């Protein structure tokens, strides 16, 4: 049985990424940050459907100098718990805007961290330690290519994201690796925002007015990992009902 | 039962598409020009494997006073055949050079024509003529960012084709109907180039070295139809191995 | 002195485009279809500065058995005037609605003739009938990646014109023959259009919501042709200050 | 008169922009980090023009802690000498190998910190310091589409420019500040580099045969950054020759 990392995986769509990778055969490994709890509740559920089928691992993802170290033993972690890894999703991500005009550096490391420099690292570091199927999927944002007014560090850490989907894609072609993205546009929003607001939101998308449920991101990503997307690599593949078509 | 109809579907890239639509289940509409023993083949296989689940359907797409009413009666034809038309996959299409330096408006008509008016008048009577699970899938090329010196007018067609898709997805959005594509980069070779020159391109796809088969294109068709893509609506899917990454 | 040829150039951008070539000193080949009389009033008005500065020439760039020979003498007519034909600036274009749900093929004709196709027989005539400074510059519509709800064939025949851009700069490389494409988002409204509904349009622009005025427009086209973009080719000028990166 | 920035400055293409705006009337301040002969030689030629036309600032713009504060100096030099910036060219750039299979994190600070974090603490300074003609032009790369094997990290950041480029751009078009960006192709080669490999390189471009000079950079710079590019912002204005058009 095959291996998967997700990076983010105790809530929302990391979360439901987890669980769909399991329902396939996928051994996946639960990474974290703060959500200890929901992380240790996910591992549960899951070995419990099938023993020994899921562990966790946390990690700050932020950049500092024990990123690279940290990024090895992410991965490391899916070979001491199912000795492969045939599987990485990037879907960690820090979001939250950091305005031109009225910490800074710490935003940066936050941001450029979790988006762009540690799926760099962990897809390094999954590819020096590999047939099969071994492919990497990153969680990008359909929406960035209208930038969101305030949102700049996550918008230019979303777009090296995809400069590494492609990047990768091609210089690990030869090693079989495929590098490929899910991009959604309106999915999960934030739990605390008022519903009036939330309904705001919904409106705006030209397919069914209504954002994409983690299952349907976790569709396209199953797809993109299974024998059905052998020979996709370097694609970005966008789940977004046509909120980037849409005119202001 | 669901019915799909294939331009083009008689033999290749169509051919696998209507075998595999059938396999779920679908009823399908092969449609075709100058194929005729392979569109009746296929159609009697289908039909043969399940009564009365496969007709055929001979037509011209190129650009003239016909060709409206022709793709009017391609639809048609489905709802004729079935009653219902869940499914129209745009994969006839006319592909050869058009040198800008030394009959073109006969070409112009062709490639336009099966490229992509064609294209746009089926989408046009399908969506007229319309819960269930409705979507087109266009089949575009993900090279022709990089135009093949000498095909300007293929080119300028697929590029149409990539405006329709994107167009139409957002228009029919609120019909419920969902417009994507697939973007093959290489793909089934022309039956009559030497070994020695299909061995040249081959070569030149980072992922394997090897043009992607039908059943491989077929699969991403598939994904963007099934229910695992119901969020999904204006986009293209590249499925080409990392060629289009690679520079000169 | 070298020659210019701009379709469309009886008024507004096209106007102003002929106008600022004039100013640098080309000589001009006003083309128009219906505008005889704007068109009479400017090739007056340059030939008054500069004796034999300017001719017009009339033809109607839809689709239709004429249009190749009509291309030909459009061009031919920059060589009857001036002995040459330095710059091409497709310029002439029809733009109105053709929603897909409730005649369609003269709007085929009309769309892609004078937006695409037109083009293409243009640039084929200019590049088969000639160091010096060759270029072509298309006029492009930067939104057509958002698509405009209801202008389906509009949109399909600008990005015919963007795959022509692109063929054509490669293929046309090695005759020293640049080929540009300048792409405008709001510009000069429509005359007729209430001014609450161009208020409207003009305040969704980021920079000083305002529609770009036809010189600025100009200038941009006339930094295309000009020797400071010598290296220039097959790239695409966006001038909409910043209306296609506003989300809705 | 205008003052711009110009970081990396001294030399190569940098050495040209400055040159260039300073021609143009501009008070340029030449940034530079190792080469301070060459930044004194390029001040002194300047001043020698015109008195007091030009200053120099040294600053690494790799990532650090003083990073922020660094960048704050460099735009806040141009106040000290000129009392005023009106321009920013962030033209600085590492570029080197940061291949995935066989210090990084050290490679990762000046690859990011030069193409992508100080533009984003430069512009974000520029800004807050702030009619007339205020802009920001970012060096990108045409071919970072096409992942060149290998150099993985640089085309992160590069993708992360190009997002900075739209976001800024959007964000600060309220002030009145428009951020572009110019995306050379292959333009001066490594001085280092044989001519065999050089005259490979130069082979493959579509027009001429031939990297862009320093000067056909600086000639679009200079255009972005005039009056007659005013309507002009979040754009990437490419040139290459052609070279991103060909196919493998
Ligand atoms: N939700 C949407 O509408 C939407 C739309 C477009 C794209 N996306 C993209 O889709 C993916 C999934 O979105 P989401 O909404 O589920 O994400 P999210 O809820 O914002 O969660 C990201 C998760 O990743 C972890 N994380 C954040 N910063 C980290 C850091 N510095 N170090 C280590 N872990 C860190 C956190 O785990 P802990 O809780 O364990 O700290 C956090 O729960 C993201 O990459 C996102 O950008 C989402
Ligand atoms: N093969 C590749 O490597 C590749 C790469 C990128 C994209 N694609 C795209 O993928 C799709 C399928 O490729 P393919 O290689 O299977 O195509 P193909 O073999 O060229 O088949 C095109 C089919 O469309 C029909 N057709 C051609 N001209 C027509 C016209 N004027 N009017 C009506 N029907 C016409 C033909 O039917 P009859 O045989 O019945 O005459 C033919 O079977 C195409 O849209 C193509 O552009 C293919
Ligand atoms: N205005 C904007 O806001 C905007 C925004 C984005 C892009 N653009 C693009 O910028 C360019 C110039 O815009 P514009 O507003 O000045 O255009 P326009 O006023 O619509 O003018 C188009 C001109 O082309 C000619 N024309 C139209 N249909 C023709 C046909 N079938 N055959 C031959 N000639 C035909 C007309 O000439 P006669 O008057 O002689 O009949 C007309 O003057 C166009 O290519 C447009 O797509 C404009
Ligand atoms: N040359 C080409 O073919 C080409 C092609 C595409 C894009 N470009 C882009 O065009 C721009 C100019 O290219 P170029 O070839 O002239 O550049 P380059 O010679 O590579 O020089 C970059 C300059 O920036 C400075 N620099 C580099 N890393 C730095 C760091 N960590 N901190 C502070 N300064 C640093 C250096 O200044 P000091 O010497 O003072 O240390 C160096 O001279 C770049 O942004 C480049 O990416 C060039
Ligand atoms: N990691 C990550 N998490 C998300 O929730 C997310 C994402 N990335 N990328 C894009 C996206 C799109 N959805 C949304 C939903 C609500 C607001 C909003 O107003 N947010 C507030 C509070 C957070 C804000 O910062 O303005 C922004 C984007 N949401
Ligand atoms: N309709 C269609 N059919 C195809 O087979 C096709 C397509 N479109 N689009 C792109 C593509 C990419 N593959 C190829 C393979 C071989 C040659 C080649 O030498 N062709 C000759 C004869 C045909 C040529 O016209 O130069 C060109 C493209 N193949
Ligand atoms: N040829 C051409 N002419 C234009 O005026 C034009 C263009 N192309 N392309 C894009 C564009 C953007 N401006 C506009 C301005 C007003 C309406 C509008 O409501 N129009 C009505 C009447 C025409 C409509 O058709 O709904 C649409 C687009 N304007
Ligand atoms: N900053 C910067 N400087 C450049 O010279 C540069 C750039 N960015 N971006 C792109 C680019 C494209 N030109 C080139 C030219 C030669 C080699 C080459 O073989 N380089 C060697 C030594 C450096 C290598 O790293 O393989 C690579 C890219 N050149």
């Amino acid at each position: 049985c095959p291996a998967a990392v997700i990076t983010g995986g105790a809530r929302r769509i990391g979360h439901s990424i987890a669980v769909r990778l399991h329902q396939q055969g996928f051994r996946v490994v639960v990474h974290y940050r703060h959500s200890e709890g929901a992380a240790q509740r996910l591992v549960a559920e899951l070995n419990a459907a099938r023993a020994g089928s899921a562990v966790l691992c946390k990690g700050d993802l932020s950049l500092s100098s024990s990123l690279l170290d940290c990024c090895e033993d992410i991965i490391d972690c899916s070979f001491r718990a199912f000795g492969r890894c045939d599987v990485l999703v990037n879907n960690a991500s820090a979001y939250y805007p950091t305005p031109l005009l009225p910490p800074i550096d710490a935003q940066v490391a936050e941001l450029f961290g979790s988006n762009a420099v540690a799926p760099l690292f962990l897809i390094r570091a999954f590819a020096r330690r590999q047939s099969r199927n071994l492919s990497v999927v990153n969680l990008c944002d359909a929406m960035t290519d209208l930038p969101l007014p305030g949102f700049c560090v996550y918008t230019m850490a979303k777009h090296a994201l995809g400069g590494l989907t492609r990047a990768a894609a091609l210089e690990l072609a030869p090693r079989h690796i495929r590098v490929n993205a899910v991009a959604p546009g309106l999915s999960l929003l934030p739990p605390a925002m008022p519903q009036e607001t939330q309904e705001e939101y919904r409106r705006k998308v030209p397919l069914g007015q209504s954002e994409a449920s983690a299952a349907q991101i976790a569709d396209a990503i199953a797809f993109l990992v299974s024998k059905d997307a052998g020979y996709i690599t370097g694609t970005t593949l966008k789940v977004d009902g046509g909120l980037i078509l849409a005119r202001a």
